[PDB]
């Protein structure tokens, strides 16, 4: 009944390349913040809210077309959603997309540039909903995928254009589901990848076009575990002893980076030395005092900037440098963790 | 005339390594490929995927994963191959009809149909879609007017519109968009001036811009760019001087940074480069050596570094990347290749 501490924020690279992130203030509604520009270190907006009340993470994804979309759950329990009306610019009200959801929405584009989002039920099996044509309503039936899943579901599309969703079973495993063909309403069977699980999944697609997923153990470590062609591996431990669920990140060069919180309290990362084909580094500190999980991502410079609540209750920052990180700082506010299943 | 075009049309497939399509002495398409998605892996080697082409062979990367090869063919159609799965085989060669006059130009919509561009024989842009996101069958042929004298160069504006853009008659670089995403409906062509002398090069920047690029009445390598992401204004046209002999090549260093080749006049490989991040100015021009015989193509490969390709005075294929410091040895993948452009 329980998972590692989740990130505060949800974040998206711009259809201008600008990071800008969201999350829930302590009047329960969306808001979100933006660099300026698309630059390591470039001056931020300041907290703006798009209103609602949420009783989710909110997540954004952008359409294939640049509009962000934001999706939460609401104060009803069922999907919610918010737009850019035109490309990185005005949004709309939000609008509910109806059902019954018990987790933290899920999205990921169909290669036909439909969205299709996914969550846990009030039945805890794992249903999903779609645009009907590429990003844009209307949307779909809701559908369930069946099973009885106890994480948070993560989606992620295969280098062949079919999406595949894992979540934590009533047995602790990992467990996934697959499109059989790319933008098809046909699945898989649900089937167990084994291990024990404590935070949610988080999925990456590599360089070499192979879904890997991340996930704390039984024993507090970072595991991972990966398709062996394009489109599974033992579970192998990058060990670490971590306090909150991991962030993962591709470097300019695609060699993978992981980050969580550790038992310190600290930002802690490990990462792929020499290539994305490279064996990982022992884990090394980039200090701080964090309240959430961190999040991570590369910006328009090639740099990673990684993001994580404070003491303070504000969202705090540190980015790589020419040859180190740089020093915390803060964008103010003040966030709370509105995630669904804790 | 345009100035002498790529040898090859390259792509980073969907696990991560680079393939190049060119045409052979024998008119066939030929690729070669990397085994393993690392800078300086080895090569397949050359093979041949048959057919008898009459332009530049073109692929582009389905939204599946799948490649899929055009090209004119000896009838003066539009032809096409593709990837039967994304690791595995190919169709045969299969026509889409039509008559064209330039190499195809190729991108997906924003929902996932591949939308095909080519010169007519009335020297109007023509153009047809996939019916269904990475499939058959296709829509009819249908025109967007114009008189053009260059090959066409499509390119997706950052809020999912296509664009494209091409020599005129008056030698000025002109274009025409899409006014939604997936649309069918077009705007006017309309002039952005200048004169060029090769096919113009497009590119989408960090910042969501398309930024132009072309060989000028001087010889010099030439930009124009959105100033606004997705939108006009456009700038003036600005030199980045240099003298070349060729088509320019520009790809994105890893870190966003344009780079942008081209044949020099003493038929070696040069270079220039933004410094600092993908705002700032560019350098000036320095050499990288050989002797070729083509405009360079270039691709960051999935280690992130810029890979080029040109042909050899002995009609090879050579290749160069970037070290860590510096650039590799110029080194042979071997074959003989022709420049089977459609526009020369
Ligand atoms: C995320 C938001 O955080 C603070 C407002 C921000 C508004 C902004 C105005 O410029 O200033 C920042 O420092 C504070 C809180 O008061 C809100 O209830 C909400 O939790
Ligand atoms: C995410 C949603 O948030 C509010 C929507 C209202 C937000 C308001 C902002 O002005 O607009 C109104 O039309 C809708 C709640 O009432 C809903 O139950 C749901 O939890
Ligand atoms: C995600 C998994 O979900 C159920 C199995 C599914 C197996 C499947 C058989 O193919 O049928 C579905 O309805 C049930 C549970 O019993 C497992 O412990 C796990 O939580
Ligand atoms: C993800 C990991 O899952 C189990 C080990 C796995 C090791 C693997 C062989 O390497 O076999 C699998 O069946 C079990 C747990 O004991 C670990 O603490 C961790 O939670
Ligand atoms: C994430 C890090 O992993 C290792 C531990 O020794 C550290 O203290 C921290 O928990
Ligand atoms: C994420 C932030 O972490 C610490 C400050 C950092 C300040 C930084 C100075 O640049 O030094 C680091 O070692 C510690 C806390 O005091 C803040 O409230 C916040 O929780
Ligand atoms: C691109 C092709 O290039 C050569 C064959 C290549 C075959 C390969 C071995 O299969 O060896 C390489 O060195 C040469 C020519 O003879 C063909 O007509 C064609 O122009
Ligand atoms: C690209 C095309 O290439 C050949 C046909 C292909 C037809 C196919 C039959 O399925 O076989 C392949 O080897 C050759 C020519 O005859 C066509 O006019 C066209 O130029
Ligand atoms: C690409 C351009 O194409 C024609 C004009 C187009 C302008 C437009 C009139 O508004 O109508 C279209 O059919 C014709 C030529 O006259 C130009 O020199 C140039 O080569
Ligand atoms: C792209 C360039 O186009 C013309 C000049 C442009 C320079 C620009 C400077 O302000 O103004 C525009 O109207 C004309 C030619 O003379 C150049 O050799 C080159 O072909
Ligand atoms: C692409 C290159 O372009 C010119 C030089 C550039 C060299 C640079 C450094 O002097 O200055 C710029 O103005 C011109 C020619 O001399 C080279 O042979 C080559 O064709
Ligand atoms: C692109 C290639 O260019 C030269 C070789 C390069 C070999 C290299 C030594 O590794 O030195 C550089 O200066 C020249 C020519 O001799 C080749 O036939 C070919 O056209
Ligand atoms: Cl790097």
């Amino acid at each position: 009944s329980t998972i590692a501490l989740s990130e505060i924020v949800s974040v998206v690279n711009t259809s201008d390349g600008r990071l800008e992130v969201f999350g829930v203030g302590t009047d329960k509604a969306v808001w979100h913040n933006r660099q300026m520009a698309p630059h390591t270190g470039s001056p931020w907006s300041g907290w703006s809210s798009l209103k609602g009340q949420v009783t989710s993470k909110p997540v954004v994804y952008i359409n294939t077309d640049g509009r962000l979309e934001v999706f939460a759950r609401g104060t009803d329990n069922a999907l919610w959603h918010i737009w850019q009306t035109a490309t990185n610019a005005g949004w709309s009200n939000w609008q509910s997309l109806g059902g019954v959801i018990t987790s933290n929405p899920a999205i990921y584009a169909n290669t036909d540039g439909r969205l299709e989002v996914f969550a846990r039920g009030a039945d805890n099996a794992l249903w999903h909903i779609s645009q009907t044509t590429a990003h844009s309503g209307p949307w779909s039936s809701w559908a369930s995928l069946n099973g009885v899943i106890t994480s948070n579901p993560t989606v992620h599309i295969n280098s062949d254009g079919r999406l595949e969703v894992f979540a934590r079973g009533t047995d602790n495993a990992l467990w996934h589901i697959w499109q059989t063909a790319p933008d098809s309403n046909l699945w898989s069977s649900w089937e167990s990848l084994n291990g024990i699980i404590t935070s949610d999944p988080v999925v990456i697609d590599t360089a070499d076009g192979r879904l890997e997923v991340f996930a704390r153990g039984a024993d507090n470590a970072l595991w991972h575990i990966w398709q062996t062609i394009s489109h599974w591996s033992g579970w192998q431990s990058l060990n670490g002893v971590i306090t909150s669920a991991p962030a993962v990140a591709k470097n300019c060069d695609n060699r993978l980076e992981a980050f969580a919180r550790g038992t310190d309290n600290a930002l802690w990362h490990t990462w792929q030395t020499v290539s994305h084909s490279g064996p990982w580094s022992s884990w090394q500190s980039l200090n701080g005092v964090i309240t959430s999980a961190p999040t991570a991502v590369r910006d328009a410079d090639g740099r990673l900037e990684v993001f994580a609540r404070g003491t303070d209750n504000a969202l705090w920052l540190t980015w790589q440098t020419a040859s180190s990180w740089s020093p915390w700082i803060s964008l103010g506010g003040v966030l709370i963790d509105a995630s669904a299943i804790k």
